[PDB]
């Protein structure tokens, strides 16, 4: 009987716009926070519920403004003696992204859970309910503190730092290579692992310290064979501070672009983070390109999207390639 | 005692340039085809060996010219009564890419195996040898015909259509969601599944019919939250025929770009293939954007790189969005 | 508008006995076939439905009598010009077992689908419905013929030969190492692979030819370190025809038992199938024990339960260790 | 330049007995500890090496005597100011078993690594070397303390509590559902997770306190459909203290045996641990059988082999079903 606040951002559960049959019609915009709370009324047996409608966006279309604004609201909410835990309803597409961000800039020990649904609130066998309820049992859990930010999908408790969308039609679309912190079954949380990274109270970054309504321009260029320097060139010329190179294999750069990408960093001062298109394992620094020689960064095990966010947050504090390289090794 | 031809393209095995200790120093350019054949001399007990040095590139840097040129050589080689099977030594990064391509344009029933190594020929416990030898036992196998093109890594026989680099430091970096056709252990192949797709002899495409030294411009734009229309715009303006949209989730387009991406297709005639950044499951047509309304294509279960190649090959035969949509459903 | 027959065997969906909240209370016995058909009424838009209550057992407690009796009913049903496809409601625990069996002894080309549920019909976000409906869309599918027997769980279409329960609380408990034949999303089936094994019309075995109400005694002994010959000895002495040795690793027998297990085969004529406790990869004949020397069988890639059934069916036709070894290589 | 002691127990690496070609011929007994140390001489650049030949067994055949004897040696070795870390060469089959045991009874903070090989020291591309060397870099690592016991296979650092043999021919046969603590690449360890369980210094159990040359009889009965009470009955009658029931699904007992298994516990005082044959997820207490009613134990997420060892160690301290149930929830 802790007060969990459910913070609605939109997404397929707190919005279903088609199918009373199956998955595919992921069309949100639709069911605000109470419409939800009132649909899974069991959630009330778990705790004292209060629903805030923070945004009513569709996941894929979130920008830094929405991130900085949900972060601030979840920061304001989390500072109150009466908020015990917080649950966020989020579209599955970019969930990974918001939990990395809050993981990063929110200084709190209380449970911050992003919960979602792979089926419209109206498809047969809809996943949302059992996830909202279960998401709730943890946010109200007395032993959910200092886990960092967590995702809760298919009874799994995931650490924000590595949870990502690995599958596309299935209710069990959320995976991790280091795995889940644990499982939540029939109201109760079960723990197995703990992150060895920096999050929440032990994190350089802070939305309280961040004041814009945007972060410095960081943008992603995807690797494949037969590439062109056109996106790099378009992005430099647009005034982005760094490019995350979604390198093939281990952070790989095509020998026709090193020339090009080197100047974009040397001349126009672009930062260069070497990540991959390969979901598991990590990009070893100095391995497949000499970062040291070139002044680049090895984004370790962050997927492009996530690396994107660390760098945007990184360049709020330094321009120094080694100190940033240092954060990619810690988070 | 079949004649397998080993066709060297470069890559870490048929080239090791650093470490007598471990993985990380993936530096090719180094050990041509005989240097190789003479290092795993057991390969000769398997068949009659002949090594061709087709290129001496590093995987990540292959272009369409190298693709069209290896394709033609593997086509010329495969038409001879004396070539029973062919083995290709390839860098692991873009292997997936060459096997999709040949899978596609080579009209033959004989075994075409791309083999590679995750450790420099000189690291302790180097994977290359057992893979070259094993790759050989299949290409010389009498029951390796009409499997399509196959990859052979960590004793696994993979179908070219879905095999990709899922892990980064490990010898078992090659995965598939539909799985392996089978396993090769101690010289012998073991079968379990067969593709239900079109490949080799039953394939619209053909390098014999393709004459350039390049295919039509197709290029990849990667999805994440806070995106810009700059790469699309850079690529249209450069004269690419289609963009593969590495959409977040199920092929997702940010509502700030549909406006933009629509005109780039409507006005400047760009083709638009909606794929994902999510490795497994597939992008359902009409689901998360109305392709029908917009004239776009659902790239089904092809990862961006691979979708990239189908489209380049697609626009050699049609400009018709439905007939192409039709190939994404078949290959 | 094909006539699919839903054949109810019991299990958690066609029986929920506790929880209106979550998973754990798997207590069947409860909801017969119509109670079901009338709960997922959408199933009727898919086809002409007819529900048969074949048994009302709990999965784990099925015996050979229940197997032979469901087999015969599914054989009688499948011979009729008006039965287009059949769907079986089954407890998840031993589903794998019934689909292997029918896979084996039912001579038909029509779709035989075993469908189940990991949550009681009453838990929040219950999986049953979307699975019954979806199971139905395939059994009524015009392109579901000669796939063998299939399992349909979490929108996945699985081949009976290798599908097994790999996870325990989750809706996505059914895995395979060779993977799924395909996926069923929003009424439609999507194909990727096909088995390369013998099933249904191309299968030695037949319930029509089998007349008892039991098969010959075949029983499983589990491997671990510090074992005793007591179960073998108990089973020989009880009059079982063969023992499936759930060997550690690659079919491994402890050197303190080879002496013992050899005599139980040499003297009392016991058959010995060397399988494993390791779920993936397979037990190579002559590898870790000399079968040839000893007169044993390498059960290839069948898990103990499944090997158990092949052997019971094997000893209905031969006692010849090589001809049986031959079936383990084919099914 | 720490002193790691390599403790040889036998197994395929520190013993290869056939193949200069591939995997399958796993025949140990063969290459003692120095024969090894002298074959991967790079290991000496990592630290000061000293090889002890503790046993020269083949993995699958280890008993409690070998366990209690390796435990004591690794306990004696670990108490010395000059032993910084210890590496154990072990057969892959039952490795999981020894690391669980030592994990349990060894009171130390120093790195205890069990290392192995899936290919004979003589197969092409043999895994042993890169694993022995790498195993060494951690045992000599200054930041390998209080991780518990670890397995090191395919550059992965695994926690003893959950690491098991999931695949059979491949070099990457060792998996975990909660994942790896981290990876070791090119001499350096990389951390991501930490166990949340009790091990080494914070563990009830102790080989120093254990004096026999055997532990109380605990033995495993495997679940499938069509079972018999003969093994239970054979084991009770032999004088085992508890049976680990390798239940189908979630710890499931066939209704024809509950009668039987109940008396074997009620009458002859047998302990009953309900585990599964399902490798992932865990057996929830009171779920699929009422333990409370019956006086049984839910072995949570321990596979049969491992549950086997906890119970043997459990019954050295209590006979009390709740206090033991309590250890299954902690280790």
């Amino acid at each position: 009987k802790n007060n969990v606040v459910i913070v609605a951002t939109g997404g397929t559960i707190a919005g279903a716009g088609a199918s009373s049959t199956n998955s595919a019609t992921y069309s949100a915009a639709k069911v605000p926070v109470d419409a939800l709370i009132k649909a899974v009324p069991q959630v009330n047996d778990l705790a004292n519920i209060t629903g805030i409608q923070a945004l009513q966006v569709a996941s894929e279309s979130i920008t830094d403004k929405e991130l900085l604004s949900l972060a601030r609201q979840v920061n304001d909410l989390v500072k109150k003696p009466s908020v015990n835990g917080v649950v966020i309803t989020h579209g599955t597409d970019t969930m990974e992204e918001t939990a990395f961000f809050l993981n990063l800039v929110v200084h709190t020990d209380k449970p911050i859970v992003l919960v979602g649904s792979m089926r419209p609130s109206t498809a047969l066998s809809a996943d949302g309910p059992l996830n909202l309820y279960s998401a709730v049992a943890l946010a109200s859990s007395n032993e959910a503190k200092n886990k960092g930010v967590m995702v809760l999908m298919n009874d799994s408790i995931f650490a924000a730092r590595d949870v990502t969308k690995g599958i596309n039609i299935h209710t069990h679309a959320f995976v991790s290579q280091w795995g889940a912190l644990g499982t939540l079954v029939e109201g109760k949380p079960y723990w197995f692992r703990s992150s060895v990274k920096k999050h929440t109270n032990n994190s350089e970054f802070n939305i309280e310290k961040i004041q814009g309504d945007a972060l410095p321009g960081v943008q992603i260029v995807y690797g494949s064979d037969n590439m062109m320097p056109d996106a790099y060139q378009a992005f430099a010329k647009a005034g982005v501070k760094a490019i995350i190179h979604a390198g093939t294999g281990n952070g790989s750069m095509a020998n026709y672009l090193v020339p090009e990408v080197r100047k974009l960093h040397d001349e126009q001062g672009l930062q260069i983070v070497r990540s991959s298109r390969v979901a598991q394992g990590f990009v070893l620094r100095n391995a497949e390109q000499p970062d040291d020689k070139y002044g680049w960064i090895a984004a370790h095990d962050l997927n492009p999207q996530k690396a994107r966010l660390l760098m945007a947050l990184a360049l709020t504090k330094t321009n120094d390639a080694k100190e940033i390289q240092n954060m990619f090794w810690n988070y």
